[PDB]
């Protein structure tokens, strides 16, 4: 679990998304495992706006932070889950890293701010879903 908190916008995993958030959306992606609701309060988090391709990223399943390469934001195959079926998932970033499915929503962060949130993995390899395009997030 987890979300990033951002102006009035919480963005959390789209197959994680609460009632709450589905009954104040601001936007959703299927394709990229994404989803943003407005909240009442306003959070701290910054967006990074940049190409970096290290940072590190939050892993619940072992309560560590890890230092990661990762790779541009891509059209990926995903296999088949509990949440979605086998499919491509866009704007997607993979390194090598632990995680497992609760371990989604955990935050990938460079020196300039957040750059998106864990949403794919096994075998070694952990996928992060990237937001440094929504630039709509730094604003209203
Ligand atoms: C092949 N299955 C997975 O990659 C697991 C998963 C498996 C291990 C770790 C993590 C973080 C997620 N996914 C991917 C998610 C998605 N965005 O489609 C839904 C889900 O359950
Ligand atoms: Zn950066």
């Amino acid at each position: 679990s987890g979300a990033i908190y951002v102006g009035n916008y919480r963005v959390v995993n789209r197959h994680l998304a609460t009632h709450n958030d589905w009954a104040n959306l601001v936007w959703e992606d299927s394709s990229r495992d994404l989803l943003v609701s407005s909240t009442t309060a306003q959070g701290c988090d910054t967006i990074a706006r940049c190409d970096c391709q290290t940072g590190v990223y939050y892993c619940s399943s072992r309560r560590k932070h890890y230092p990661v390469s990762f790779s541009k934001p891509s059209l990926i195959f995903v296999e088949a889950s509990e949440y979605y079926p086998a499919r491509y998932q866009s704007h997607l970033m993979l390194a090598v890293g632990h995680s497992e499915p609760g371990d989604c929503g955990g935050i990938l962060r460079c020196q300039h701010g957040v750059v998106g949130i864990v949403s794919t993995g096994g075998n070694g390899l952990v996928g992060f879903a990237d937001v440094r395009d929504l630039l709509w997030l730094d604003e209203e």
